[PDB]
């Protein structure tokens, strides 16, 4: 079928499906919504070359669980050097921050946070008791992953530490401690990222959802078996755990 160019956001129906529950774009088989599970797949990588509409893809989905969620249930920490973000509300006190130093220890903080509700040890098969947490599930977005160094740090307080290193380690309970993680690079050297990347290499061992938006099909390596493509701005390849990859359309929001 023929997939739109420009697709709008009241085009398919409702966009918030439930809790984590987010259309995200139209799919050329049928042309149906395409829903992102956030609770099944907490988290999402999404590879593009210049202007294919990365950061557009993080808007919608910060505005979609904005404007569907309250504050006490739902915090946003967004990191964002490039500061194509600035615009999109989140919600009160939620960290925004392009300051690649201030990274280290809002991540420290974050892992914290979500590592406090993880379970007494001594149980067993005596969690499944509907343990989750009190508090907020929190949605960390980051733009541009690929651009923030990810070696130990030279020079400030946090010498010689790494900036992902407590985040790793949450990545695998995520979907049980409230916990989705949303990351975006581009698509040239993303194959090489997902071998190198302690971030990117867990996020794959842990088939975290993909979005391979326009690359180049001969540089930019394989993801999965699958070649970047020379897409238009919001056309990409969808790979999921459940369904063969597949052709998308994302929302153009605004
Ligand atoms: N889903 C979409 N549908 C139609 N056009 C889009 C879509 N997403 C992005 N675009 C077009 O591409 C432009 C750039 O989008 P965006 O800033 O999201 O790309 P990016 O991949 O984040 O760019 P960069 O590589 O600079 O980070 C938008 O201004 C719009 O013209
Ligand atoms: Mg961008």
């Amino acid at each position: 079928r023929l997939l739109p160019t420009n697709l709008a956001p009241h085009a398919v129906g409702e966009l918030y499906r439930g809790p984590d529950q987010l259309v995200i774009g139209q799919r050329e088989e049928d042309l149906a919504p395409v829903i992102l599970d956030l609770a099944a797949n907490p988290l999402l990588m999404v590879f593009g070359d210049a202007r294919s509409g990365k950061t557009t893809l993080l808007r919608h989905i910060i505005r979609t669980v904005r404007e569907h969620s309250t504050a006490d249930r739902v915090a946003f920490t967004v990191l964002d050097r490039r500061l194509h973000l600035v615009d999109e509300p989140l919600f009160p006190d939620n960290e925004y921050t392009a300051n690649i130093d201030r990274i280290i220890p809002a991540m420290l903080g974050l892992a914290n946070l979500i590592e406090a509700r993880r379970p007494p040890a001594g149980m067993s098969a005596a969690e499944l008791s509907r343990w989750t947490f009190a508090g907020h599930t929190h949605y960390l977005i980051i733009d541009d992953v690929d651009q923030v160094p990810d070696s130990p740090a030279m020079t400030g307080p946090y010498i010689g530490q790494r900036p992902w290193t407590p985040l790793i380690g949450l990545l695998a309970q995520a979907g049980d401690l409230g916990l989705r993680v949303i990351v975006t690079g581009r698509a040239t050297g993303s194959a090489h990222l997902l071998m190198t990347s302690p971030l990117l290499r867990r996020f794959n061992d842990l088939q975290a959802t993909t979005l391979m938006l326009a690359g180049n099909p001969a540089d930019s390596g394989k993801i999965r078996g699958e070649r970047f493509a020379r897409l238009p701005a919001g056309r990409a390849i969808l790979l999921t755990d459940s369904d063969s990859p597949t052709y998308v359309q994302l929302i153009n929001p605004l």
